[PDB]
Protein backbone atom coordinates (compact mmCIF):
# COMPACT_ATOMS: atom_id res chain seq x y z
CA UNK A 1 0.00 0.00 0.00
CA UNK A 2 1.27 3.46 -0.79
CA UNK A 3 -0.14 5.82 1.83
CA UNK A 4 -0.95 9.43 1.32
CA UNK A 5 0.83 11.85 3.58
CA UNK A 6 -2.19 12.81 5.76
CA UNK A 7 -3.47 9.21 5.58
CA UNK A 8 -0.23 7.92 7.13
CA UNK A 9 -0.11 10.63 9.73
CA UNK A 10 -3.63 9.56 10.78
CA UNK A 11 -2.72 5.88 10.96
CA UNK A 12 0.43 6.66 12.96
CA UNK A 13 -1.64 8.74 15.44
CA UNK A 14 -4.23 6.01 15.69
CA UNK A 15 -1.46 3.54 16.68
CA UNK A 16 0.02 5.87 19.31
CA UNK A 17 3.11 7.12 17.52
CA UNK A 18 2.33 10.78 17.77
CA UNK A 19 4.73 12.21 20.34
CA UNK A 20 6.03 8.74 21.22
CA UNK A 21 9.32 9.17 23.16
CA UNK A 22 8.82 12.88 22.51
CA UNK A 23 8.93 12.71 18.69
CA UNK A 24 6.10 14.58 17.15
CA UNK A 25 4.02 13.03 14.36
CA UNK A 26 5.81 15.11 11.71
CA UNK A 27 9.09 13.39 12.65
CA UNK A 28 7.57 10.03 11.98
CA UNK A 29 5.95 11.07 8.73
CA UNK A 30 9.18 12.65 7.51
CA UNK A 31 11.16 9.46 8.39
CA UNK A 32 8.61 7.34 6.52
CA UNK A 33 8.78 9.66 3.52
CA UNK A 34 12.54 9.31 3.12
CA UNK A 35 12.74 5.65 4.14
CA UNK A 36 9.98 4.25 1.90
CA UNK A 37 8.17 7.08 0.11
CA UNK A 38 5.15 5.89 2.12
CA UNK A 39 5.13 2.42 0.46
CA UNK A 40 4.54 -0.40 2.92
CA UNK A 41 6.14 -2.89 0.48
CA UNK A 42 9.55 -1.14 0.30
CA UNK A 43 12.58 -3.40 0.81
CA UNK A 44 16.29 -2.52 0.62
CA UNK A 45 19.21 -4.94 0.86
CA UNK A 46 22.29 -3.77 2.74
CA UNK A 47 25.88 -4.56 1.91
CA UNK A 48 26.08 -6.62 5.14
CA UNK A 49 23.33 -8.91 3.88
CA UNK A 50 20.63 -7.60 6.24
CA UNK A 51 17.47 -6.14 4.66
CA UNK A 52 15.26 -3.20 5.51
CA UNK A 53 11.48 -3.66 5.44
CA UNK A 54 8.40 -1.54 5.26
CA UNK A 55 7.31 2.08 5.69
CA UNK A 56 10.05 2.73 8.25
CA UNK A 57 12.62 0.37 6.69
CA UNK A 58 13.17 -1.72 9.80
CA UNK A 59 16.37 -3.79 9.57
CA UNK A 60 16.63 -7.57 9.96
CA UNK A 61 19.97 -7.52 11.85
CA UNK A 62 18.20 -6.69 15.14
CA UNK A 63 14.46 -6.32 14.75
CA UNK A 64 12.74 -8.97 12.67
CA UNK A 65 13.34 -12.45 11.35
CA UNK A 66 13.80 -13.09 7.62
CA UNK A 67 15.72 -16.31 7.79
CA UNK A 68 18.61 -14.93 5.78
CA UNK A 69 20.55 -12.61 8.08
CA UNK A 70 23.26 -14.62 9.80
CA UNK A 71 23.87 -13.91 13.49
CA UNK A 72 20.88 -11.59 13.69
CA UNK A 73 18.22 -11.11 16.35
CA UNK A 74 14.46 -10.67 16.12
CA UNK A 75 13.78 -8.22 18.92
CA UNK A 76 10.34 -7.26 17.72
CA UNK A 77 9.41 -10.98 17.59
CA UNK A 78 7.94 -10.87 14.12
CA UNK A 79 8.66 -12.14 10.62
CA UNK A 80 10.08 -9.25 8.62
CA UNK A 81 7.21 -9.89 6.14
CA UNK A 82 4.81 -8.52 8.77
CA UNK A 83 6.46 -5.18 8.18
CA UNK A 84 5.17 -5.05 4.57
CA UNK A 85 1.50 -5.28 5.39
CA UNK A 86 -1.07 -2.64 4.37
CA UNK A 87 -1.88 -2.53 8.15
CA UNK A 88 0.97 -0.59 9.81
CA UNK A 89 0.45 -2.06 13.31
CA UNK A 90 3.56 -4.27 13.25
CA UNK A 91 5.77 -1.49 11.88
CA UNK A 92 4.57 0.98 14.51
CA UNK A 93 4.91 -1.48 17.39
CA UNK A 94 8.46 -2.36 16.30
CA UNK A 95 9.41 1.29 15.70
CA UNK A 96 8.39 2.03 19.33
CA UNK A 97 10.95 -0.58 20.51
CA UNK A 98 13.61 0.78 18.13
CA UNK A 99 13.13 4.40 19.19
CA UNK A 100 13.26 3.35 22.89
CA UNK A 101 16.60 1.65 22.37
CA UNK A 102 18.85 4.62 23.35
CA UNK A 103 19.59 6.84 20.27
CA UNK A 104 16.08 7.88 19.68
CA UNK A 105 15.20 8.50 16.04
CA UNK A 106 18.91 8.63 15.11
CA UNK A 107 18.43 4.84 14.67
CA UNK A 108 17.02 5.89 11.27
CA UNK A 109 19.99 7.31 9.43
CA UNK A 110 17.67 9.02 6.96
CA UNK A 111 15.79 10.70 9.78
CA UNK A 112 19.10 12.11 11.09
CA UNK A 113 20.23 13.27 7.67
CA UNK A 114 16.94 14.55 6.17
CA UNK A 115 14.46 15.26 8.98
CA UNK A 116 16.37 16.10 12.11
CA UNK A 117 16.35 19.81 12.85
CA UNK A 118 14.05 20.64 9.88
CA UNK A 119 10.50 21.99 9.91
CA UNK A 120 8.94 18.52 10.37
CA UNK A 121 5.47 19.96 11.12
CA UNK A 122 5.28 20.61 7.36
CA UNK A 123 4.69 16.86 7.01
CA UNK A 124 1.35 17.07 8.89
CA UNK A 125 0.35 20.61 7.77
CA UNK A 126 -3.12 20.72 6.31
CA UNK A 127 -4.09 17.30 7.64
CA UNK A 128 -7.29 16.66 9.64
CA UNK A 129 -5.87 14.87 12.69
CL1 LIG B 1 16.14 -17.30 11.58
CL1 LIG C 1 20.68 -16.91 9.10
NA1 LIG D 1 4.51 13.86 0.15
NA1 LIG E 1 5.11 17.71 13.88
NA1 LIG F 1 16.80 -11.02 12.24
NA1 LIG G 1 -3.04 0.95 9.23
NA1 LIG H 1 20.43 9.42 4.43
TI1 LIG I 1 18.22 -14.93 10.09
Amino acid sequence: KVFGRCELAAAMKRHGLDNYRGYSLGNWVCAAKFESNFNTQATNRNTDGSTDYGILQINSRWWCNDGRTPGSRNLCNIPCSALLSSDITASVNCAKKIVSDGNGMNAWVAWRNRCKGTDVQAWIRGCRL
